């Protein structure tokens, strides 16, 4: 079976899981305002930093180079750009740095440090969820907040350099089905997405529990 398909297969049971988190589910009816996005969002700054230096020290790695399109897809100087706008100038020494994010960002520097083969299953949780359900958030949140057409604020759900997003995920899903793959990785890899896709839903709980 290919990779990308395992993967749905794989992550669309714990994905439903995620879609109601109350977090998620209060977000979803554009019940989200500034003092829960901007945890949300100083909190993705951490994680893909971490994902996206990660993805820097593995990129000339057969496990992982593939899928490396850092003009496409990376999201670090995006969530700069939202943090100067949430957060202000002095964003860096004002954002919060919760548990939760820092257990994801700890396992996400396990992955790329020492089991780099499972890496693709990270890319795969955040790039190719920002691709699909993101663009719908993105839409909700602008609406709920009375965030600009322009995009202020909202940089990180927009990819300038994706003319389509459909066209551009099944590009990545082709690719990722080009990656060496044994019986050993695809187990792992797909294990390792459920492992990502829960280290989400409990920075959503985290975070609601810190509004709450
Ligand atoms: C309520 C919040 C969410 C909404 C409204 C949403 C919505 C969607 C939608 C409509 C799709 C396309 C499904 C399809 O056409 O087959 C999708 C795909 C995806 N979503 Fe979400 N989702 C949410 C939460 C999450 C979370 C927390 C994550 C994980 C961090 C996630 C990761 C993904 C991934 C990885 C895919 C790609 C599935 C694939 O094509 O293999 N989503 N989402």
């Amino acid at each position: 079976q290919d990779l990308s398909e395992a993967l749905k297969e794989a992550t669309k049971e714990v994905h439903i899981r995620a879609e109601n988190s109350e977090f998620m589910r209060n977000f979803q009816k554009g019940q989200v305002s500034r003092e829960g996005f901007k945890l949300v969002m100083a909190s993705l700054y951490h994680i893909y930093t971490a994902l996206e230096e990660e993805i820097e020290r593995n990129k000339q790695n057969p496990v992982y180079a593939p899928l490396y399109f850092p003009e496409e897809l990376h999201r670090r100087a995006a969530l700069e750009q939202d943090m100067a706008f949430w957060y202000g100038p002095h964003w860096q020494e004002a954002i919060p740095y919760t548990p939760a994010t820092q257990h994801y960002v700890k396992r996400l520097h396990e992955v790329g440090g020492t089991h780099p083969e499972l890496l693709v299953a990270h890319a795969y949780t955040r790039y190719l969820g920002d691709l699909s359900g993101g663009q719908v958030l993105k839409k909700i949140a602008q609406k709920a907040m009375a965030l600009p057409s322009s995009g202020e604020g909202l940089a990180f759900f927009t990819f300038p350099s994706i003319d389509n997003p459909t066209k551009f995920k099944q590009l990545y899903r082709a690719r990722m089905n080009t990656l060496e793959m044994t019986p050993e990785v695809k187990h792992r890899v797909t294990e390792e997405a459920k492992t990502a896709f829960l280290l989400n839903i409990e920075l959503f709980e985290e975070l609601q529990a810190l509004l709450t």
